[PDB]
This record gives C-alpha cells, structure tokens and sequence, in this order.
C-alpha cells in the first residue's frame, strides 16, 4: 500500500513513469553508462520530497533506491536510481514565487536552494553587489551536485574548495527529516554531507559564504617548456605567506603535449594566431615534448586608481617568476565573463555535435611530492603520440583550505595537485582506447607508489572505496549512512552501499 502522500504526489502528475521522464533520467555527462529509473519526482516543493522519503522509511520492503539528479554532469551513472526512483531537483525551482536564491541583508552570505546551478546563483549576488569565492570552472552544475563531491577552480588554494565555505545547510534525512545543519547544529550531518557524494539527504538549501565582488579580472598566461619551473611557480604564487595567501584570485594551469600543440593553443580561446605561432616556435627551439601554462587572475574594482594599481601589482608578481622570458599574455575582461568562460566552449562544442559524446574524463588529485613523476610518467610518456581532445589541466591545493572531518577524501600531503585530464571521445575506437589508457595511468601511479585521490569517479570495489576514505574515515562514513540512510536506498550510482 501507498501512504496518503505519496500517493497524491502521482495524483498532482509529479510521479511520471512515462518513457519520456524515464529516458531523460537515463542518461549523464559522461555518455557512457545509462540507467532507467521506474519512476522519476517533479518536486514543486520541499514537502513532495519528505512525503518521498518518509513513504521510504516508513514502508517496509521499500524496493526503490532514489537519486536526486542536478544536472546530471555525473560522468559514470553517480545521479542514476535503476529501476528506482529519480528526483528531478530543478522542479524546486519552477515557481519563481517564492525566490531560491536569496542574498542576506548584511551580504555576508548568499541562500540557495539545493538544485540552483551556480550561474544564477552569481547573477543574484551580482545584483547585490556581492559574489561566492570559491567556484568551479563551469557554472552549470548544481549548489548541491558541486557541494556533495567538493566544488573546485582556480581559489581553492586561498578558499578551500566550496564544502568550506558554506555556513549552514537545510537537508532531508533517508528517515524523511527536515533537519538544519552547521559546524554548532547537527554538525555530524552538515560534514557527512559536504562531499558526501548524495549518500545521507538531500541539500534542499546551503548558505553560501560571499565576498564583496570585483568589477574586472586581469587574466593572464605564462609559458613554460620546463615543468620543474611551471610547478615552482604555480607552488610560489599559491603558497601561503608567513592562513593569508599572495595577491592572486585564482591560479590554474594546463599541459599541451607537442602532437597538437599549434590547434590546442589556438583552442584556448586566450591566444591569438601571433601567440601560437611565437609558443610554437619556442617548443621547436627548446625541442619540448611537452609545454606548460600558468593561468592566473588579479581580481579588482570599478575604482579609478584600480587598472593601474593592478599593472604594478602583476608586475611586481611577474618578476618573482621564472617563465619563458617574454612568454607573459595578457586580457581584461569584467569578472562575470570569466568566471562563465567556459559556457562559450560548450556552445561551440555542441554546434559541432562535440558536447553529447562520450566523456572517459580522469580526475584525480596527486601528492606534491609525486607531481614531476606524474608528468614524466603520463605527460612525457604514456600521452605522447595520441591524438588528445579536450584540456590537461594541472594546479596545486593547499590541504590547510580543506577539512579532513568532511566526506571528501584527500592525500595526506600539505600541497597536492588537482589533475583533471577532460578527454573527449570521437569514434567508437576512440572510447574504448581512452578507457583503457585511464586505466594505464593509474596503474602506472600504483605501481610507482603515487599515493592519489580520485575525483568525480566511482569505485566498484568495496576494497577501493575503503582505500578512498582511508580505513578510519571509512568507519565514520558507514557510522553516518547507519544514522542517515540505514535503507540504503540514497545515490546508488556511487556502488558504495548499492
Ligand atoms: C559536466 C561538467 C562537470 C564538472 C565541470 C565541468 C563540466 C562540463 N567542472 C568542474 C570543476 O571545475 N570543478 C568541480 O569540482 N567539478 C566539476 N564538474 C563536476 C561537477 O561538480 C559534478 O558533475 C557534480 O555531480 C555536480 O553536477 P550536478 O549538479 O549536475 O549533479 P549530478 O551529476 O546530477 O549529481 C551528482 C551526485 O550528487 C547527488 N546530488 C545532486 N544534487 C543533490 C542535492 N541537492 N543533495 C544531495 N545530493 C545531491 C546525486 O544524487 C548524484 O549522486
Ligand atoms: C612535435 O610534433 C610535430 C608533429 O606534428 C613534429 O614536427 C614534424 O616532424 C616530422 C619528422 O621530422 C616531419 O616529417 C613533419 O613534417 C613535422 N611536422 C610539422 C607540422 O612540423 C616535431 O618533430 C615534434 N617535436 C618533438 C620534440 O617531439
Ligand atoms: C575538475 C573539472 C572536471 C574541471 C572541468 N572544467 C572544465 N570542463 C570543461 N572544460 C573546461 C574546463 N575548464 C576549462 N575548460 C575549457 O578549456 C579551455 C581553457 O583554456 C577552454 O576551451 C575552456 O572552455
Ligand atoms: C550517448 O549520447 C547519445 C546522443 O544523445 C545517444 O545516442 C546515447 O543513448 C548515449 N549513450 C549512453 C551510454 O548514455
Ligand atoms: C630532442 O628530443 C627527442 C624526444 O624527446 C630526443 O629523443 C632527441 O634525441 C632530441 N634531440 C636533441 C636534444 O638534439
């Protein structure tokens, strides 16, 4: 039997079983696993995802797993419930009345609903001249997607990633509970939670930390045919000065491999046919099998003194680095436009049927002290001679920035990079190829004793999500989902419980 709830949930047509609402459920980002769901949730409001949830504990035998679907941008069926229940967090957001995204009165802090993606949530800041300081690359993904993996971009090495810069948030119980959460109230919940992989609840709203906004970005590139040199650097102008950080907003960096050196410059989008050609030439001279860039920005104000404030700043910064003499690029955009970079790229990638292709993306983070064998290993080794599609994008965190007491797994080093290799797969030949080298890759880092971080990736081991954690956080993890969801039935697509 269904309880009077629930049932009215399928009465008011939020519970669809239609192949269309099961379809749509089916597939990720990744396009490379797929998983229909029985049924999929149109939430209009919190209460249709309490009646859900409480009909689950509450009902004994509860075959159903439930998923709650962002975006989607899960990269190996992470949002999937097969043969289950998927919750299609975006119908929280439909009404317009009242608002999801609400900015405080003081504008120390911005609220928003668990399924806001983070573009709307920068334009309501931005209405209120305030903005998050800590961010992702690409701003269409889910306040509660980014924050159940950890959220992060180029300010992670000031900020920490998102998980630490959130106040408080409202989350749903397995048990059907509207509880609030922080560091004070029900602080086991709220560090369970952030990178907790959708395995406790649902983040129905997070109190996100703000900064006043900055009007204009200067953005620039440096150029490296050393990586002893363009990691010093990126360490140099991430390093914490003798808690307080350098005068950089955000530092990332990428790796461009020889083969397709010229047409991966030119698809920066930051470098002008002049700037490849003068890269290019460098390469050949300095006979490199691979070349590095540093990118970073110098936030700053609509103030009159604020350009040429931040000319002699970066250039202060500049004379403290060792990149190709003369290799230093420069652009001014306003701070919206970089920080939505790469929506652009998705447009461009779509038009050309680049974007729906299947994604075998490896992420992981990697010890300080294993960085140059990583880059001797896979950059100058196992990714020399193919044909790369897509970004290698290499920067350095500082573990201080992240708390070890939340779900999110991290080395055990002080300095570890973030090493996202965004592989895109064009021909079937292609994916199955691109699976096999990331597997490759992470043989040679067990091999080598490279003691990594995977990120965005599911494990289907139970030995492998438990070397994850790390034994003693794995209790913690297991002592939470006991306490939270002891039905087992929250994101199964993370193969950690399901
Ligand atoms: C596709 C993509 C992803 C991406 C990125 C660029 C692109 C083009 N750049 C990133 C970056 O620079 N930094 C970073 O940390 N992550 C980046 N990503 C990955 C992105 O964070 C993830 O894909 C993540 O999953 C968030 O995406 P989305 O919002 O689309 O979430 P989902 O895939 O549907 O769900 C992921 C898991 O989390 C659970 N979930 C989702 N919403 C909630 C709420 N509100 N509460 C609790 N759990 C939730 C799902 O059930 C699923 O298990
Ligand atoms: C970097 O890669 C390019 C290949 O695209 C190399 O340039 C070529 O090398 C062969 C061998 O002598 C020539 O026959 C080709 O005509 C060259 N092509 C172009 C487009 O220049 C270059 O050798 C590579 N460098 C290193 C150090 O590996
Ligand atoms: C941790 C994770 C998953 C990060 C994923 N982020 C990104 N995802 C996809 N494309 C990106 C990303 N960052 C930059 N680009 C593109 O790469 C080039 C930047 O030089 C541009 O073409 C830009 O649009
Ligand atoms: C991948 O996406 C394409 C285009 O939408 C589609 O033909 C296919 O169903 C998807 N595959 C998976 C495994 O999700
Ligand atoms: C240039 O580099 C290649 C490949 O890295 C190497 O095998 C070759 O001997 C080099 N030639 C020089 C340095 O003159």
């Amino acid at each position: 039997p269904w309880p009077a709830s629930l049932a009215a949930l399928a009465l008011d047509g939020k519970l669809r079983t239609d192949s269309n609402a099961t379809a749509a459920a089916s597939t990720d980002f990744g396009n490379i696993t797929s998983a229909l769901p029985a049924a999929v949730l149109y939430p209009s409001s919190t209460a249709d995802l309490v009646a859900l949830l409480s009909a689950a504990n509450s009902t004994p035998g509860w075959p159903y797993t439930i998923a709650f679907r962002g975006r989607g941008h899960s990269l190996m069926g992470q949002a999937f419930a097969p043969g289950g229940v998927v919750v299609n967090m975006a119908s929280l957001g439909d009404a317009a009345a009242p608002p999801r995204i609400n900015v405080s009165a003081d504008g120390r802090y911005v609220d928003a609903g668990g399924e806001q993606v983070w573009i709307d949530v920068l334009r309501a800041s931005l209405a209120r001249g305030v903005a998050p300081r800590s961010w992702t690359d690409y701003l269409y993904l889910t306040v509660g997607g980014t924050l159940s993996n950890a959220g992060i971009s180029g300010q992670a090495f000031r900020h920490g990633p998102q998980i630490s810069n959130v106040l408080e948030m409202d989350v749903i119980t397995g048990h059907g509970e509207m509880v609030t959460c922080s560091k004070q109230l029900n602080a086991d919940l709220f560090d369970a939670v952030l990178g907790g992989l959708g395995q406790f609840g649902v983040i129905t709203r997070a109190r996100i930390a703000v900064e006043p906004a900055p009007a204009r970005a200067r953005w620039v590139r440096l150029v490296y045919t050393d990586f002893a040199a363009f990691s010093a650097d990126q360490e140099r102008l991430t390093a914490p000065r003798p808690a307080s950080f350098g005068p950089m907003s955000y530092v990332e960096g990428s790796v461009f491999v020889n083969q397709s050196l010229a047409t991966d410059l030119a698809n920066t989008g930051f470098f002008t046919d002049a700037d490849v050609a003068r890269i290019v030439a460098l390469a050949g001279e300095r006979n490199a099998t691979t070349v590095y860039s540093i990118e970073a920005t110098l936030n700053y104000d609509n103030a009159t003194a604020a350009a040429a404030a931040v000319d002699q700043e970066l250039a202060s910064v500049l004379g403290t680095l060792s990149y190709v003499e003369g290799f230093a690029f420069q652009r001014d955009v306003a701070y919206a436009a970089f920080l939505d970079r790469v929506h652009g790229e998705e447009v461009a990638l779509n038009k050309l049927g680049l974007w729906r292709v299947p994604h075998p993306w490896l992420n992981m983070f990697v010890p300080r002290s294993r960085i140059a064998d990583f880059d001797r290993g896979v950059f100058k080794g196992i990714l020399q001679g193919t044909d790369i599609v897509g970004p290698l994008i290499v920067y350095p965190l500082n573990k201080s920035m992240w708390d070890d007491g939340m779900s999110a797994a991290t080395p055990s080093e002080d300095v570890f990079y973030a090493v996202s290799l965004l592989f895109s797969s064009v021909a079937p030949n292609d994916l199955a190829r691109l699976q096999e080298q990331n597997r490759r890759i992470l043989r040679f880092c067990d091999l080598a004793g490279i003691q990594y971080k995977t990120y965005l990736a599911r494990h289907t081991d139970r030995s492998d999500w438990v070397r994850h954690f790390g034994a003693a956080k794995w209790n913690r993890f297991v002592e939470m989902k006991n306490k939270y969801d002891p039905k087992r039935l929250l994101s199964p697509g993370q193969d950690i419980f399901n």
